[PDB]
């Protein structure tokens, strides 16, 4: 499946793509403002994620640091990124269908649209100014808006036993972005697409 990753932000981002125990395609790349990078994701990839990283520095070996979404200091991510990270999430070719969503469960750094480029389903978007509106206790000094689990490490925010409810913090994310997961047991906003759809992830779509 192809994913065209487009940076419409006025700032550089370092795109990342991983399924948590491996890179997807090269795993990451710099995208200056306006640039597009197309990756190929294998059929059957379960639990894939794409995200933006901000404020990165990499040496000539692809080792370094990012202020949001750092994946073990690698340009080419094999692992998931350090919160806060807005997440484009997907599982493809699942009993013949693909499933896509956006999640704020690991916080928010960059606005994004995640849409099919092929027929048969809608896209999802989280493009409100979550960083600007972020509650004081969730603001990340390194940049972005943390989720409450990251900040407070409670069973209720982290949904550790699978019984949690919505919270004042999750409701903030849900108010700003109704179309994204705000906590682990949120009413799902997952879209079912035809198996083997192709996609575009756009940072700063508005």
């Amino acid at each position: 499946a192809t994913f065209e990753i487009v940076n419409r932000c006025s700032y550089t981002v370092w795109a990342a793509a991983s399924k948590g125990d491996a890179a997807l395609d090269a795993g990451g790349r710099q995208l200056n403002s306006g640039e597009s990078w197309t990756i190929n994701v294998e059929p059957g990839t379960n639990g894939g994620k794409i995200w933006a990283r901000t404020d990165c520095y990499f040496d000539d070996s692809g080792s370094g640091i990012c202020k949001t979404g750092d994946c073990g200091g690698l340009l080419r991510c094999k692992r998931f990124g350090r919160p806060p990270t807005t997440l484009a999430e997907f599982s493809l070719n699942q009993y013949g269908k693909d499933y896509i969503d956006i999640s704020n469960i690991k916080g928010f750094n960059v606005p994004m649209d995640f849409s099919p480029t092929t027929r048969g389903c809608r896209g999802v978007r989280c493009a409100a100014d979550i960083v600007g509106q972020c509650p004081a206790k969730l603001k990340a000094p390194g940049g972005g808006c943390n989720d409450a689990c990251t900040v407070f490490q409670t069973s209720e925010y982290c949904c550790t036993t699978g019984k949690c409810g919505p919270t004042e913090y999750s409701r903030f994310f849900k108010r700003l972005c109704p179309d994204a997961f705000s906590y682990v047991l949120d009413k799902p906003t997952t879209v079912t697409c035809p198996g083997s759809s192709n996609y575009r992830v756009t940072f700063c779509p508005t």
